[PDB]
């Protein structure tokens, strides 16, 4: 049988699916550590590989860019879990190694390939503590293309009345996604500051990992692949909408959490955002 994870509920994603929006045509991409597009839960479409060292980007040697994928995109069947947007086309860029690091030459060439194959939606569940005028032109350089830049604002927690988003979250022309947990409380690990955008579920979140298997993770990686979901549901639903417009609408019909310094404008609802 197939279980429907508590995220995938919490953002309101079932009610578009039974509307018959599902993401269907919106190419998302997992710039992350490859998908294991062996699962029976996954279906890849394509994408890339920027590790030197692995060069097939269907084989993930970690865990992490599986788990993400199955958040975003779990087929809609009789096993397995649930994504948010289940039909959606789902590519692997992958630009970090086995360990789950990566160089920023790795991530950035990933940005540009997700810009040349024309993606409709980036997620990047990843983060450093420096930025570079290279990450901030691939992410801009994005945006003015019309692709939506969804990343992890990182699991950095408080640090007295300072910034702890990482980059890219923190360059405003990327969503930067924070965690809640079933409660709509902020999970003590997410990052917080004024470039907080949105919340959405990352604690404990249950989806796909290599070998035919299932788990849970807990981050604001996995908080991410919520938001990539949402905007592939709009997409679907509104194909003529800018990138501008799909980031407002999910800006503008949050539920109110509490400060924006540590909710952002609060915890998306695609079906709200959706009109
Ligand atoms: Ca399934
Ligand atoms: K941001």
């Amino acid at each position: 049988a197939q279980s429907v994870p508590y995220g995938v509920s919490q953002i309101k994603a079932p009610a578009l699916h039974s509307q018959g929006y599902t993401g269907s045509n919106v190419k998302v991409a997992v710039i992350d550590s490859g998908i294991d597009s062996s699962h029976p839960d996954l279906k890849v479409a394509g994408g890339a590989s920027m590790v030197p060292s692995e060069t097939n980007p269907f084989q993930d040697n970690n865990s992490h860019g599986t788990h993400v994928a199955g958040t975003v995109a779990a087929l809609n069947n009789s096993i397995g879990v649930l994504g948010v947007a289940p039909s959606a086309s789902l590519y692997a860029v992958k630009v970090l190694g086995a360990d789950g690091s990566g160089q920023y030459s790795w991530i950035i060439n990933g940005i540009e390939w997700a810009i040349a194959n024309n993606m409709d939606v980036i997620n990047m569940s990843l983060g450093g503590p420096s930025g570079s005028a290279a990450l901030k032109a691939a992410v801009d350089k994005a945006v003015a293309s019309g692709v939506v830049v969804v990343a992890a604002a990182g699991n950095e927690g408080t640090s007295g009345s300072s910034s702890t988003v990482g980059y890219p979250g923190k360059y405003p022309s990327v969503i930067a996604v924070g965690a809640v947990d079933s409660s709509n409380q902020r999970a003590s690990f997410s990052s917080v500051g004024p470039e907080l955008d949105v919340m959405a579920p990352g604690v404990s979140i249950q989806s796909t990992l290599p070998g035919n298997k299932y788990g849970a993770y807990s981050g604001t990686c996995m908080a991410s692949p919520h938001v990539a979901g949402a905007a592939a549901l709009i997409l679907s639903k509104h194909p003529n909408w800018t990138n501008t417009q799909v980031r407002s609408s999910l800006e503008n019909t949050t539920t109110k959490l509490g400060d924006s310094f540590y909710y952002g404008k609060g915890l998306i609802n695609v079906q709200a955002a959706a009109q």
